[PDB]
């Protein structure tokens, strides 16, 4: 790994010390009302500071095309990606993968035979390697102007204790799975991307750390233990969240892992106060890196996880910001700044 990536990554583990970043998903590439406009993002016009963690979605790179899922151009988002580096901040990428074996989208679950081709030996695994190298030139090509090469937490195969993704529970082995982790990490290497942290990413189905940890990879591949929660009902959200972040925090010390809530939020915050109501209060329990709430859906406006301007929960994600335990571009961090000494 590189040496800022190595400080990216130290600087993770002091998480208890420092506090958690904010992030938001697509955060300057588009919002509720706006598409493109340089410098924007919903949550600094709402609290006045870019969020900490950035993250945006490589899905579609596999195809060769111009533009990724959710038509942002990947020339795009390598800008923003060098410009939230630029300001201090962290980028996450994660990857909703086109279906190798039907053509379909990662939600493409009718055939639960698509890990097993691209093993070894399958019909389609040198096409997944080509997949993986495509997406391994894409990180290489995150770079300063000066030539450093950007750090970023690649979070591949999320959510895969569900099985709405076509590498999820019902759709492969264990071993099948642990597979295409060992393959990512494997293509990754030998092109010499060494500005990746890897992030584990399964949502709340797992209710004990036996069970978060059934399919993992091991921890010479994951370098970040994440779990993806949103809220559906808040009882319900409150217990699952902290059930999930317990799990993280006892998983995390076993195996000497930062952990983060990689994606949460509630759909359209119609609750006026989410943010201090409910989410500081269970979040702040834990030693988190980051928390990052989902994107702000141009094309569907009703799909958008943190405020806007004149958004009822506004206000509120404004005292929350204000929380010292919150972290956004401008507070007290340096992630790329290694301070040379061990933990004890
Ligand atoms: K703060």
């Amino acid at each position: 790994k590189t040496p800022e990536t190595v400080a990216l990554l130290q600087n993770l583990k002091q998480a208890e010390r420092k506090g958690i970043l904010f992030g938001h998903h697509d955060d300057t590439a588009y919002g509720i009302g706006w598409e493109g406009d340089k410098g924007r993002s919903d949550v600094k016009s709402v609290c006045g500071a870019y969020p900490g963690v950035m993250s945006f979605d490589l899905g579609e790179i596999e195809l060769g095309g111009t533009h990724n899922l959710d038509k942002v151009s990947f020339a795009h988002l390598r800008e923003y990606i060098i410009e939230q580096y630029a300001r201090g901040g962290m980028i996450s990428l994660s990857w909703h993968v086109r279906n190798p074996k039907t053509g379909g989208d990662s939600w493409d679950v009718t055939d639960s035979t698509v890990v097993a081709s691209v093993m070894q030996g399958g019909e389609n695994h040198v096409k997944m390697l080509e997949w993986i190298d495509r997406v391994a030139d894409f990180l290489l090509s995150l770079k300063t102007k000066e030539g450093v090469l950007i750090p970023v937490v690649f979070r591949p195969w999320h959510e895969h204790t569900g099985s709405w993704f076509w590498w999820g529970k019902d759709l492969c082995s264990s071993e099948q799975y642990k597979t295409l982790w060992r393959m990512t990490n494997d293509r990754l290497r030998l092109k010499g991307v060494n500005n990746v942290l890897l992030a584990y990413s399964p949502g709340m189905e797992s209710d004990t750390v036996e069970e978060y940890l059934e399919r993992y990879p091991g921890d010479d591949i994951i370098d970040v233990l994440g779990t993806d929660v949103y809220q559906f009902e808040r009882s319900q959200y409150i217990k699952q969240l902290n059930k999930m972040l317990t799990i993280l925090t006892e998983a995390g010390k076993k195996h000497d892992k930062p952990i983060a809530l990689t994606e949460t939020g509630l759909e359209g915050i119609p609750d006026s106060l989410w943010w201090t109501g409910t989410l500081l209060p269970v979040i702040e329990k834990y030693p988190l890196s980051y928390v990052l709430v989902w994107r702000n859906a141009r094309e569907k406006s009703t799909h958008y996880y943190a405020p806007y301007p004149g958004q009822v929960s506004a206000d509120d994600f404004v005292k929350f910001s204000r929380s010292p335990k919150i972290l956004f571009v401008g507070d007290n961090f340096e992630l790329y700044k290694l301070e040379h000494h061990h933990h004890h």
